């Protein structure tokens, strides 16, 4: 079209909510069409595009460590002076560490143990990664993401490592454990749409999966339950690539996503929180906050995930720990 902004998107149910609450209304108001590009891991792609010469995307979501790794080479400064008055109210009620020169955290994500509660009712329900590995006591098909993050920590915890002693990750130990469960894993997933589909279709009986989709399905009456016990909570930082084709439109969309009332609408339609208190304050039914990954009850049960570890230089030296872990995992899957 004549006026666009190119926005990374997770797809699935959350993508649908984003389109309905955020992106279509944005186009109606501003005239700027939001072109969504489905991608679950943009960091390596932003880096490759920057090396090739020209960014293809305007607004992306990346991990904490990626705002640092990609900052100098590949990410533009966010011009906070261009954000709306409403957006500044949201920013004012956000933690310091979530507002960076190169990225702003707009989403808090939970990842945890999810299971079919028809097949595992009462106290036959798995509660730990050890239970997840215990195919005898809890029979069924497992599914896990095809990444070292989360899966390695879960493996270590199934092997008896306590939540506060995971880092730095013993990768050889984790991989050995993953091989043990591998025969029972029906799918090593990569996209947000997959786990809900796998569990609803009965293709999998329990997952390490995003909690937002599963909380929503449980509220819909699906035979799904989950726990944040030994789970993971992290922030998606929204960043604009250096040389973005539509930089100014990207700031407008960032401003739109930071509106307290619109964010409250989004986060009440699909339970992924924006980490600012005023978004909670603007929500008409605040009970839905119990599903949010930044709810203190959920945070308490989860581990303290370490983006810092995953972005650190690996023993190999020329890769990050995450890249090193992915190489090892690639060779297993």
């Amino acid at each position: 079209q004549s006026n666009v902004v190119i926005m990374q998107d997770p797809g699935g149910g959350y993508g649908d909510a984003l389109r309905k609450v955020m992106y279509d209304p944005f186009e109606k108001e501003t005239g700027i069409k939001v072109v969504t590009v489905q991608e679950a891991r943009s960091g390596p792609r932003i880096k490759a595009q920057a090396e090739a010469g020209k960014a293809q995307w305007d607004l992306t979501f990346i991990f904490d460590q990626e705002t640092k790794l990609l900052g100098d080479c590949c990410l533009a400064d966010i011009d906070y002076s261009k954000l709306s008055e409403s957006a500044h109210k949201t920013l004012a009620a956000m933690p310091d560490n979530l507002k960076r020169k190169k990225g702003v955290a707009l989403q808090v994500i939970g990842v945890g143990l999810v299971y079919n509660k028809d097949k595992f009712k009462g106290d036959k329900a798995p509660q730990t990664w050890a239970d997840f590995w215990d195919v005898k006591k809890f029979p069924g098909r497992r599914c896990m993401p095809a990444w070292p993050r989360f899966t390695f920590e879960a493996a270590l915890m199934a092997d008896g490592v306590t939540k506060d002693k995971l880092y730095p990750i013993d990768m050889d130990r984790a991989l050995k454990k993953l091989k043990e469960i591998k025969p029972h894993v029906v799918k090593w997933w990569t996209t947000a749409a997959q786990p809900p589909q796998l569990i609803l279709d009965g293709e999998a009986d329990m997952c390490l999966a995003y909690t937002g989709s599963m909380s929503k399905l449980a509220l819909e009456g699906a035979p799904i339950d989950l726990t944040f016990n030994q789970g993971f909570v992290y922030y998606d930082f929204f960043s604009i690539p250096k040389g973005a084709p539509n930089y100014d439109n990207a700031l407008k969309l960032l401003s739109w996503r930071l509106d307290p009332k619109r964010a409250a609408q989004l986060t009440s339609t699909f339970p992924v929180a924006l980490p600012s208190k005023v978004v909670f304050d603007a929500a008409t039914d605040k009970n839905i906050a119990r599903y949010w990954a930044n709810n203190p009850e959920n945070v308490a049960k989860a581990i303290e995930w370490s983006p810092d570890f995953w972005g650190a230089p690996s023993p190999a030296g020329n890769s990050t720990n995450e890249e090193y872990g992915q190489e090892k995992l690639n060779a297993m899957l």
